[PDB]
């Protein structure tokens, strides 16, 4: 049914009519204990959601909305393996990817636990050979660089996760990632690499993906030109499900690591898609990574809604989006290693919840999925916080930070801690965003009167602070799972299908159709519209093709 | 005066009441020639703005708004060097940075043309020595890596620009960039570097910037531990204005390259801040870079508003933001080398126009500056276009592309062009975003009826396509200038000061104040609010400091 027509929804509209313009200064004045009580401690995460424009009543009303949407039933249905991906009629079981070996799960006649660990064991064995040097190139050398080839779910994860756990790379092998069909990507990434010490991971479920196979074939030519035709088998492995395409790409079929239809691309990093990560950090650390997801899964499934982190956060997001009209949310990890985290969340969130259709197929009556964007902390601070502070836009913000640093350096006087410098910003920014600074408060500073107005900080800019104990594989897994389940709760509330992605098909087929137009001999026929018609013609002349056109 | 109260503004509101729900399919049906006529060819740029929700009447009304805001007067006033940065009472003369040697410009008693080229010559001379090997390290070797240290305007430019013009690096020296105060940044970037062949560029106008000087001092310790104390002078240079801090950092004062108060950080890359770029591509290519800005400057200053690219684009942006309520704009360069372009534009646009105050100091009556975000094309496509296509958000989109590739590879059959593959997407995506696909059109495809609704592409998602001839230093300069002037036109219309950034000060001073709280002996006093109070305490325990607390 339409969530927008329920009493819970109306109750929230009326509530917003009352507190929608209330300032965080007043929220805190009225609610002294919120700083301690509107928090959730789970796993290695301390989650403080108190700097939000909510009362205890808001939270209860939001939770009411969740219950009328049957969040808990749908949640159980996902874990159990019912086909909640309605438009495609399939299960949604990324959560199964991180289940302990001893877990019990049979779905549609498949024992997924056994299938999952079978692949993980095979990855562990292959990867061990690489890290030990039992696996060698076509000439005698050990592999020192793994280069992943994929797009979307097959790239954003592997890259973010490699950068995030950089400190845990312990086998002297590094990784690179080639995703764009722009040939500049492949050419730049292979420039300084020795083919004899380089091994390729070609990641695609069908093994027919246009960019990936195009990139992979060019890489194969590079490898073969150097090492010969038979060398393919020890410089190429596949994360795929298609045994007959992998061979006969030249890849040995037992160097093919699979994953299933019930794991979506944007949910795939904890599957065989994480092969490159396991390569650089090892099967054990990889297992700690999976364990971190599981902690949050366990918490999502068992905790009451009132104390359920991903649910509360998802609901608070919806509060701003549907009732304040905030079009976007910004994620700001205070960690250079997490610099690709916001880009990862972009696919997770926007490809999941960027929908206009309910699961049944009826049109939505309200906004669905927010724009997600950000940059790591103390870079973003100097780039766009000006707008966060003094802009005209409501942008709920997630601050993510780590208490303990992995490595540290002294300040400029040769004492103290650069990490403490980092984190002083982490705490101050949310404080300043929330409460701001008045004209009177600025005037008391001694600022010239006519300058005061330009310095005024209106505040009321809300944030969640997530303070993890330390950046570890488990903690990374905890963070990803945390967001996966927020995405789930917002989706269920809106009644959309957040596990399909039909919106990308047409772009692919239309590109295939336009290719001969920009490539073929002789002038193109009139196109569908005068804009692409003019653009295609200019493209032809500019590529040196329209002499005679 | 308040732009929102003028007849031009009201005329636009009434116009929006009429065409605000009109679909691009109808816009094009009614206006067959728009594909050719709503374009501007300038420099090496072909700019097609026809896929926008505008009629010829919209454009005239938007241009009327511009004139009532005195865009052209303010524009001339900027070039001339009047103090349009009202809150700080200073000139805004980044445009002077790319003036030919023979140009005539005296402002406030300063001959800026002479001052500009003096610095450029000095950079040319220093940089030539590096590229030729006349400049050597403290041991006898040539410099093979330059590492820039800065934040904000002193980082985003140098990084984006190095990656964009990667193909033009021709002297065998590479570059790296260290911006975060998170020590992980410095530690990761220096890990595999030989101090004897490494040279540092420390970029900051005051040379007192907290992150930068902290990073720089740690780097100095790394360099000195290896090469000795006197080695500083040939491994450190400064882009700064403070001769007495540069020395006595240990840097030779004639290895200090300056820039002026009238160039803002987010407008500084074509100044001495571009030193690292000049190092890898040479003073000549650097001059072509500046020339590209100048072409667009010349065009901005002379072209009539009806055919003035940055003005039309700025106005169209405002149309969506102020009259459709679009909170963000996405920039999607189909080029892996331009992968950091969207992040660069984030600072340019949001730090400029994220304001709530007019130049006089009065409060704005409408939204000011949009959220800018994006990722390079064929990555973003697989990450978030799902939402662009089937989402619920209006996100005007800028597609940027290049006709000629720098280097190319064949497709998977060993013929054709990967670059043409890239560009087929470039043309198809805008086409699909604009016009979409109906239920009837999908049903005719053979799709099962109950699946049809999930595949529907509502379209009406607008875009500008910018097709540059080729990615060159000049073309990069043209693109940056193009955006600088859009930012200018939107700012002038809103009547804000887009060249100050007061909103960042408080965050800095509050971080300085919170530092002793998280660092000092003994438990912190009650903080300003219960959230930072709880967070600081958790931080202490987690860093191993609250034994006894």
């Amino acid at each position: 049914p339409d969530i927008t027509a329920t009493p819970a929804w109306d109750a929230l509209a009326r509530h917003h009519d009352q507190i929608g313009n209330t300032h965080l200064r007043q929220f805190f004045a009225d609610d002294p204990g919120r700083g301690r009580e509107l928090t959730v401690s789970v796993g290695d995460l301390y989650i403080d959601y108190s700097k939000h424009r909510v009362t205890r009543e808001t939270l209860a009303l939001l939770i009411d909305l969740a219950r009328t949407a049957h969040l808990e039933e749908r949640r159980d249905q996902m874990f159990a393996g019912v086909h909640i991906n309605t438009s495609e009629d399939r299960a949604v079981l990324h959560t199964a990817l991180r289940l302990p070996r001893d877990a019990e799960l049979v779905v549609d006649g498949q024992d997924v636990v056994t299938d999952v660990h079978a692949v993980l064991d095979a990855m562990g064995a292959f990867t061990d050979r690489l890290r030990s040097g039992e696996w060698t190139g076509a000439t005698g050398k050990r592999i020192s660089t793994v280069v992943n080839i994929g797009i979307g779910g097959s790239d954003l994860g592997p890259v973010m996760v490699y950068q995030a756990l950089r400190h845990y790379a312990d086998a002297g092998i590094s990784a690179r990632f080639v995703s764009n069909v722009d040939p500049a990507d492949l050419i730049a990434t292979l420039a300084d690499l020795d083919p004899a010490t380089t091994l390729f991971i070609v990641a695609s479920k069908t093994f027919s993906t246009l960019e990936t196979l195009t990139n992979a074939t060019a890489a194969r030519r590079w490898l073969t030109d150097a090492l010969g035709d038979a060398a393919v088998s020890r410089h190429f492995v596949a994360v795929s499900t298609n045994k007959r395409l992998v061979d006969d790409f030249g890849i040995n079929t037992d160097n093919m690591f699979g994953f299933w239809d019930w794991v979506g691309g944007r949910y795939s990093v904890d599957s065989a898609i994480g092969l490159s990560l396991m390569t650089v950090i090892g099967r054990d650390a990889f297992a700690d990574f999976l364990a971190g997801f599981h902690i949050i899964d366990r918490h999502f499934a068992t905790a009451p809604l009132e104390s359920n982190a991903p649910v509360l956060l998802g609901l608070i997001g919806l509060w701003y989006s549907n009732f304040f009209g905030a079009q976007s949310r910004t994620v700001l990890p205070y960690s250079n290693d997490l610099s690709r985290f916001p880009a990862y969340l972009q696919q997770l969130t926007m490809e999941s919840n960027g929908k206009s259709t309910r699961a049944d197929g009826s049109p939505v009556s309200a906004d669905t999925g927010e724009i997600f964007w950000g940059e790591p902390g103390t870079n973003g601070q100097h780039a766009f916080y000006q707008l966060l502070h003094q802009g005209t836009r409501l942008v709920p913000a997630d601050f993510i930070g780590f208490a303990q640093p992995l490595d540290d350096l002294p300040t400029a006087e040769g004492t103290g801690s650069m990490h403490d410098l980092l984190m002083s910003n982490f705490f101050a920014q949310t404080q300043v965003l929330a409460f701001g600074k008045t004209a009177e408060e600025i005037a008391a500073d001694g600022t010239p009167a006519h300058v005061v107005a330009h310095k005024v900080m209106p505040g009321n800019r809300p944030s969640t602070s997530i303070l993890a104990s330390r950046l570890t594989p488990s903690v990374l897994g905890q963070l990803i799972a945390l967001y996966e389940h927020q995405v789930f709760t917002e989706g269920v509330v809106w009644g959309i299908d957040s596990f399909d992605q039909w919106g990308v098909e047409l772009g692919k087929t239309q590109a295939k159709a336009l290719l001969p137009v920009i490539t073929g001999a002789g002038s193109p026929p009139p196109q569908s519209d005068s804009s692409t018609d003019g653009l295609v013609r200019r493209y032809r002349t500019e590529r040196g093709r329209a002499g005679l056109e």
